[PDB]
């Protein structure tokens, strides 16, 4: 079988991206955040503290007639921006663009950062990284890709994120109209429990193409692209009056600055990130410093491939018992 979905961001800079579940008997619609980068399901719900919920949907498992408390498990996640939240474990029915899953683990938050209690478009996340990362105790859960693997026509999961504009997350099939040329694959390191690939170089604009391995992840709950500080400086020296800034925690760059293109390798192939992508608007309202797309990932400790370069592409997550990651112009 298959599943379909389309997913919407939440606002006008594609800092996430929105789409509908299914859970519970009768159906509870959620608007999750897929995230690749992690392996939890979580969700707001009727436990969550009541100050700390500002207009999300809430799940109810009161309500639902095929939910069952798992007795003795919690879970409790942070993110690398420090984000967190907690709470108990329910198994539901869970449901994504037609393709159901019975006896999903579904966390419910009980506590939850200020950063999710403020962003009132997402009542969720749910994680496709490789089950290994899920923090559920004492019995590891399952992700909903790898409870729907064995049904599945082919055992992959495809993101088709827009510019400014609806996408497709894709179950168990690959959308041969979706994407130009060919989708050239590249191997997959699951040894962190990440979608974890080599990148084969760079290019900025339309300078040279610098062959050079840059080992990163693929995360579509990851907004911007982080790369390694030489990467981002020699970027970032071909727009005038560009700086890296202390106090606003990054690159800036005059709002009225055209942004060059950036490229980079999968394998042989060539992805190219128009600059338009790179743009995400004045660092406040009203403020002629606008903030970059593509930041350093010197205070992290890993090279990010989020939605700013994931969108530029059609990208397979092929979950084979060999993992691999395909990349295609669109
Ligand atoms: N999108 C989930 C996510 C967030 C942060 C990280 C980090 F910071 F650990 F790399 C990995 C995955
Ligand atoms: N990478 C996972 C993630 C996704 C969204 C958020 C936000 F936007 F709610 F803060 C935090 C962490």
């Amino acid at each position: 079988s298959t599943g379909s979905a389309t997913t919407t961001p939440i606002d006008s800079l594609d800092d996430a991206y929105i789409t509908p579940v299914q859970i519970g008997t009768p159906a509870q619609t959620l608007n999750l955040d897929f995230d690749t980068g992690s392996s939890d399901l979580w969700v707001f719900s009727s436990e969550t503290t009541a100050s700390e919920v500002d207009g999300q949907t809430i799940y109810t498992p009161s309500k639902s007639t095929t939910a069952k408390l798992l007795s003795g498990a919690t879970w409790s996640i942070s993110y690398g921006d420090g984000s967190s939240s907690s709470g108990d474990v329910y198994t539901d029915t869970v449901s994504v663009g037609g393709l159901t899953v019975t006896g999903q683990a579904v966390e419910s938050a009980k506590k939850v950062s200020s950063s999710f209690t403020e962003d009132s478009t997402i009542d969720g996340l749910l994680g496709l990284a490789f089950s290994t990362l899920n923090t559920v105790s004492p019995t590891q859960q399952k992700t909903f890709f790898d409870n729907a693997k064995a049904s599945l026509d082919s055992p992959v999961f495809t993101a088709d994120l827009g510019y400014h504009a609806p996408g497709t997350y894709n179950f168990g099939f690959i959308d041969t109209t979706a994407y130009t040329g060919s989708i050239t694959y590249t191997a997959v390191s699951t040894k962190q429990g990440f979608w974890e690939w080599t990148s084969t170089g760079y290019a900025v604009g339309s300078g040279t193409f610098k062959s050079t391995s840059i080992d990163g992840i693929a995360d579509t709950g990851t907004t911007l692209l982080y790369l390694p500080a030489t990467v981002v400086s020699a970027y970032w020296a071909q727009v005038s009056g560009a700086k890296s800034s202390s106090s606003v925690g990054g690159y800036v760059f005059p709002c009225s600055a055209t942004l060059p293109s950036f490229t980079f390798g999968v394998g042989s192939a060539r992805i190219v990130i128009p600059g338009d992508y790179i743009d995400f608007g004045p660092i406040s309202t009203g403020s002629s410093s606008c903030f970059g797309g593509i930041q350093s990932s010197a205070g992290i400790g890993i090279n990010i491939f989020g939605d700013v370069a994931l969108k530029a592409a059609f990208v397979v997550f092929n979950g084979a018992t060999t993992p691999t990651l395909g990349f295609a112009s669109k």
